[PDB]
C-alpha cells in the first residue's frame, strides 16, 4: 500500500489504492476493513460513513435497492363477473373497513386520506401478515406512529373472507390462505408498482449479467413471495429467466419445472420452441445466444401477465367509509371501476419541491396500470398533467424520511382514464423538429418503402409489425378516444 | 343510360350511372351538365348543389383546396445579428405600426387583440400586396368590414423599409421590394402553416401520383409565388418535385434548373448524387425508383428549409402597440424573442363547440415553428395543453365563416416554450400497453440485439440512426429542458 481514496469503479463505490516506485500499480481492495484512509454504497461503507464523519441520497437508494433485491432473491429462488375479480372485490370489500377501523386508534380522519398513508397502511399490513414503528404524515409534517402487528395481523386474519365466502371453480384445492394471497399479490403489485418508477431494478439486470434493456422484464420484482407464490403471472419473466441463467451455472430438475413456467408464460410459438430451445446441457455461448433471443422476444411480445386496476388505496378506504360498495365492481377487466372511485373520493396528498404534485400524479398513474413500464403517453393520458419523464422528476422515492415536510393539498382525480381492453391506416410515417433540420421517422415503414432460422423470422416479424402505428383507447365517462402508443416510457430519457 | 345517382369512387364525389339490360354495367358520367336525375364535390356540383335543392364541410374544404391548389399550382410552375433577422426586425418594427394605424379605421381595439383578426390582417394584406369585404370577429359574432385594398397597398409601400434601411451585402442586387418579398414569404409561412393543419395537402400528393406519405415533403406549397420566388426554401421541396415529374411526361432546360435546385436543397451526399441520378431520358420505372428513393430519403434527411420564429400576429400588433420594440429582436436563430412577446402581451381568441381552446392553441404553436409537420411533442411542449391529435380536432379551418359564433375569452401564452438549436444513453427500449399484453418497441434497437447500391446504403443508414432515441430541448425563462421526439406527429391518427 502507499495510498487510498474512493472511486467509482463501475457504477458501485470502492477502495482505491495506489502503490508507486516499477511505476504506479492501480488496486481495489474490496477487505472494506482501511475505510478511513480512503451510485452503489454498500453496507459496511454506509455504516462506517453513519457512524463516523449526495452522500444521503444515494445512500437511501442504496440501503432501499438492498431490500428490493432481498425480496426478488427471495422470488428468484422460489421459481421452483370472473371468479378472482368477485374474490378480490369480495375481499377489498371486508378487508378496508377493517383497515380503516384499525387504523383509526392511531391515526386521525385527515391523515389516512393523505395518499402516502395508504401506501404505508398496505405495507404494514403486508409486513404484519408475514409492534414497529410507522413514518405517517401529519399537516405537511412526518410523525412516527407505533403499529401493534400482532393485533394487526390478527384483525386482518378474522376480517378477510372466509374460503365459503369466495367463488372458486368445483374441486378448487384453494384456502382461505390461499386466496388471500392472490389478493395480496394483486394489491402488492398495483402499491410497490411506484417503487420501480424510482428504481426500475437495471442494477440487479446488470449485476445478473442481463443487458440493462431487459429491466422492463421484472415487473414486481419485489412484491412479497408469500403473495406471488400463488400469482406467479404478476411478477414479471426476469424473475424465471435469471433464476434458469443462475442454475446453469451453480439441479436439473429444477431448471426444467422453471422452463416449463416460462413456457405457458409465452404468448406467441415463437417464444415457446425458443424456451424449449434452452437446455442445462449447452456452451455458454449459444445458451446465451438462445437465452438473449428469448429475452428480446419478451420485449416484443410480452409474457402473461395477470394485474388489477385499482384506485389510490386512501381513494379506496375514504370511498367504503363513505357507505359506498365494492362487491359488485370488477378490477380485472379494466380501470372502470377504479376511475369512478378516483372521480368520487377527494384523496389528498403531500406535496413539495422534490416530490411535486405531477410527481404523486406519475404515482398514481402508476399504480392504476399496475406497472412502471407502461407506455408514457398512456400514463399521461391515465391521469392527466403527470410527468412523462423520470429524469425531471427530483425525488428518490415515495417514502417520507421522517425529516421530510410536505405542504398538503387536494389530488383531485377527475377527468381520470382507463385504457379500452383491445379486441392505424396514417400516412404520416415522419417528424420534423422546429427547425426543419432534424427528422424522426418510423423504420418499419421507411424500410417498407424502400436456432439461426429462428432470428431471422423474429426480426422479419418485428419489422414487418413495427411498420404501423399502434393506437388505442382511453374511455372517459364522457365517451372514447383514440392515441398512439409512440414506444416512448417513462425512462426514455437517461438518467 | 338508364338509372343516376351520386357516390364517391376514389376519395372525390362522381355521377354514377347505371344501365341495366347483358346485365347491368356501371359508368362514372364525367359530364356534369344529368345533376338533377343523380370529399371532393368539385365546382360545377358545387354550384348546382348551392344553387338548387356534412355537405357544406365538404365543400367549405372543397373550395379551399381548389384555392391551395390553385396557389400551388403557381408555386411548381415558378420552380423553373444575422442580415435577414436584422431585415426582417426592421420590416415587422416599421410595417406592423401602420397596420395598426390603418386598421384603426376599420376595427376596434379590443378586434385587434383576437387571434382570428391579426390572422385575417396578413391575409387581406398579402392579397392587397398583390375594396374588399373582411370577415371579423366582434363580440363572439362574426362582422363583415370593408376594405379598400389601394390604400392598404400605398400604406404598406410607403409604410415599409426603404433599400437603405435594410443590411445587404456587399455587391446586393437586393431592392425594397425584393427584401419586402423575402420578409413576406417568412410571415406568410408562419400565418398559413395553420391552414396546413386542417388540409395538409394529401389529396394534391396523390392528384400528382406521390404516396400520401410525403405529404410533410410539402410544407408552405400555398405561400403566395411573389413571395417564395425570393426564398425558395421556405416552400418544400415537393413542388421541386412534381415540379420533374410533371416536365418529365408533358423542356429539358426548366428540368436542368429545378434539379440545381434540388441538388442544392441536399444535405447529405447520398441526396446529391441520387437528385443528380435523375435525367429526362429514362424510363418510367427506374425514374419512378429513384424519384420515389429521393423522396423517401427526404423523410429520412428533410431538405433545406428557411423559416422565422414569430409569436402571434395580433400579439405582435399589442406588444408593439404597448410601446416595445423589435428592432434589436431575432426571430431567425430561435423562438426565444417569440416567447418574450407572447408571455407579454394578452392575446384573446374566439372559442367554440368546435374550434375549441386546445384548438386554437394547436393552431398557435404550428405557427410559431411554421410548419404543420413538427414533432407533436414539440408541439405539446411549445404551447402546453394544445391539442396533439388532428383526429380529436372537430373544426375544419382557422377562418371565421361568417354564420359563426364564439365566445371570446383569453388565450394565455406563458409557459410558452422554444426548442434549443441543437449543436440517448436510454437502456428502455420497449413499452407495454396497460395490460402488459402488447408491447411497443424501438424496431432498429431490437434489430440490433438481434443505384441499387445506394437503396442499400440508405436502408442501413436508416436503421442505424432509428436504434438511438432522438432527444432535444424545450427552454423555457426558468431553464431548459430535455424531450425525447418520439416520431408520433399531427395526423398520426388517420383520419
Amino acid at each position: 500500500g502507499m495510498t487510498y481514496s474512493f472511486d467509482v469503479r463501475d457504477n458501485t463505490l470502492v477502495v482505491r489504492r495506489s502503490t508507486a516506485t516499477s511505476g504506479i500499480k492501480i488496486s481495489y481492495r474490496e477487505d472494506r476493513g482501511l475505510l478511513q484512509k480512503a451510485v452503489y454504497v454498500d453496507k459496511k461503507i454506509r455504516k462506517f460513513l453513519e457512524e463516523e464523519k449526495a452522500v444521503a441520497a444515494a445512500i437511501e437508494r442504496s440501503v432501499e435497492f438492498d431490500n428490493f433485491s432481498k425480496e426478488a432473491a427471495a422470488n428468484i429462488e422460489m421459481a421452483g363477473v370472473s371468479n378472482m375479480a368477485y374474490n378480490l372485490s369480495l375481499f377489498i370489500g371486508m378487508v378496508f373497513p377493517a383497515l380503516t377501523t384499525f387504523f383509526s386508534a392511531i391515526l386521525s380522519e385527515g391523515e389516512m386520506s393523505i395518499w402516502q398513508n395508504g401506501q404505508a397502511i398496505m405495507r404494514i399490513l403486508a409486513l404484519a401478515d408475514e409492534t414497529k414503528l410507522n413514518v405517517v404524515t401529519a399537516n405537511g409534517k412526518v410523525k412516527q406512529v407505533e403499529v401493534n402487528l400482532n393485533d394487526l395481523k390478527a384483525a386482518f386474519r378474522q376480517s378477510r373472507p372466509k374460503r365459503s365466502d369466495y367463488r372458486k371453480g368445483q374441486g378448487s384445492k384453494a384456502t382461505e390462505s390461499s386466496i388471500s394471497n392472490q389478493c395480496m399479490a394483486l394489491i402488492m403489485k398495483s402499491v410497490l408498482s411506484a417503487d420501480q418508477l424510482f428504481a426500475p431494478g437495471v442494477k440487479m439486470m446488470r449485476t445478473n449479467g442481463f443487458n440493462a434493456s431487459y429491466t422492463t422484464l421484472a415487473e414486481g420484482a419485489n412484491i412479497p413471495s408469500k403473495y406471488l407464490r400463488h400469482m406467479r403471472n404478476c411478477g414479471g419473466v426476469a424473475l424465471d429467466l435469471m433464476g434458469m441463467k443462475r442454475i446453469k451455472n451453480s439441479k436439473s430438475k429444477i431448471f426444467s419445472i422453471i422452463q416449463k413456467k416460462v413456457r405457458g408464460r409465452c404468448r406467441t410459438e415463437e417464444q415457446r420452441l425458443l424456451t424449449s430451445a434452452l437446455k442445462i446441457s449447452d456452451g455458454e455461448n449459444k445458451f446465451q445466444r438462445i437465452m438473449d433471443t428469448l429475452c428480446t422476444s419478451f420485449l416484443i411480445d410480452p409474457p402473461r401477465t395477470t394485474k388489477c386496476f385499482i384506485p389510490p388505496i386512501s381513494s379506496l378506504m375514504m370511498y367504503i367509509q363513505e357507505g359506498n360498495s365494492v362487491l359488485a365492481m370488477d378490477f380485472m377487466k379494466n380501470g372502470e371501476d377504479a376511475c369512478k372511485i378516483c372521480r368520487e373520493a377527494k384523496l389528498k396528498v403531500g406535496v413539495n419541491s422534490t416530490f411535486t404534485m405531477s410527481v404523486a400524479r406519475t404515482c398514481v398513474a402508476v399504480s392504476m396500470v399496475a406497472t412502471a413500464f407502461c407506455s408514457a403517453d398512456i400514463i399521461e393520458n391515465a391521469v392527466p398533467g403527470s410527468e412523462r419523464y423520470r429524469s425531471n422528476i427530483k425525488a428518490n422515492t415515495t417514502k417520507p424520511k421522517k425529516d421530510s415536510t410536505y405542504t398538503i393539498q387536494g389530488l383531485r382525480l377527475s377527468n381520470v382514464r382507463y385504457e379500452a381492453r383491445p379486441e392505424d391506416r396514417s400516412w404520416q410515417v415522419n417528424v420534423t423538429d422546429s427547425f426543419g433540420g432534424l427528422a424522426v421517422f418510423n423504420q418499419g415503414a421507411i424500410r417498407e418503402m424502400l436456432v439461426r432460422a429462428l432470428v431471422k423470422r423474429i426480426l422479419k416479424s418485428a419489422s414487418e409489425r413495427s411498420a404501423r402505428a399502434v393506437k388505442t383507447f382511453m374511455v372517459g365517462e364522457q365517451g372514447k378516444s383514440a392515441i398512439v402508443i409512440s414506444g416512448v416510457g417513462l425512462f426514455s430519457i437517461d438518467f
